[PDB]
């Protein structure tokens, strides 16, 4: 069925925790060793949360190659994204490392430091110019080098320093500030002009390695962003839109990580997005949108 009016027919029958538990069903599983060993214990946030092997990135060391970090790589889209887990005080070197070896421009970030009164990710960029941080295990330095603080997001420019080598490379930040502590926003509207700016950095872009996205988990709000980026790339590339089916990519993208996607609120957010956003690209679109 097409999106939209698929969208309204879940509405009104209410099946949406129904349609949600059939791609649990259905999503792939794969084995996830390497994240289960003993000495990887306080790499992992989350013990039902883990990388699987075949996909899962490594880090460029011989003692320990291991962070909870996968790369999901869209073949006819021609996007890919590595999704991670909020760094955690003994992996912000590892975090950083990857960043570095991977050849990102951009990190974007779609929880607080603290939510619901915890912390879910530790506070791993800097807040001043001049304190700037070091990470000792990994020999990397890292400054901020300005920041512009929006309604709904802040957008940061940071210089990372490989100090083996003096090699000094920009990453941008993009940290969208304003996902509520429970359930998911009312309208997509800021969600998608914040995908939007994102994409109009060069962040997403083959010229440079995949884009690093993390939440706590790294799957719910960060299957969200993908998936929505993803279905929209989808619809300007192909003869008929009306022909992708977010449902298909989803399950496609949980070949490369599990549980994107965390709840059926999440998912009707999804949809919604894509419906939203498919208007606003276009040939309905006036050509000043890409301004609004
Ligand atoms: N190309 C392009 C494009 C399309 C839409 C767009 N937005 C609509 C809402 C504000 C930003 C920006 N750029």
């Amino acid at each position: 069925m097409e999106m939209e009016k698929e969208f309204e027919q879940i509405d009104k029958s209410g099946s949406w925790a129904a349609i949600y538990q059939d791609i649990r069903h259905e999503a792939s599983d794969f084995p996830s060793r390497v994240a289960k060993l003993p000495k990887n214990k306080n790499r992992n946030r989350y013990r039902d949360v883990s990388p699987f092997d075949h996909s899962r990135i490594k880090l460029h060391q011989e003692d320990n190659d291991y962070i909870n970090a996968s790369l999901i790589k869209m073949e006819e889209a021609q996007r890919s994204y590595i999704l991670t887990q909020g760094p955690l005080p003994n992996t912000v070197g590892h975090f950083w490392e990857m960043v570095w070896e991977q050849k990102s421009r951009g990190v974007v970030m779609l929880n607080r430091v603290m939510e619901k009164g915890s912390l879910k990710c530790a506070q791993y960029w800097p807040q001043k110019e001049e304190k700037e941080m070091i990470f000792e295990d990994t020999n990397l330095k890292l400054t901020l080098i300005s920041e512009d603080i929006k309604s709904y997001y802040t957008v940061r420019q940071l210089e990372l320093e490989n100090l083996t080598t003096q090699e000094t490379r920009e990453i941008l930040h993009f940290h969208y500030t304003t996902w509520p502590d429970f359930g998911v926003p009312e309208s997509p509207a800021s969600f998608l002009n914040f995908l939007f700016k994102v994409r109009e950095s060069g962040s997403l872009s083959p010229e440079h390695g995949p884009v690093v996205v993390h939440c706590s988990a790294g799957i719910g709000r960060s299957g969200t962003f993908c998936l929505a980026d993803t279905c929209l790339l989808l619809m300007d590339k192909r003869k008929d839109p009306s022909s992708v089916d977010i449902k298909k990519v989803l399950l496609e993208m949980r070949k490369f990580r599990m549980g994107l996607i965390q709840t059926a609120d999440q998912l009707r957010f999804s949809y919604l997005a894509v419906i939203e956003g498919a208007k606003f690209i276009m040939g309905d679109s006036s050509v000043q949108d890409q301004w609004k």
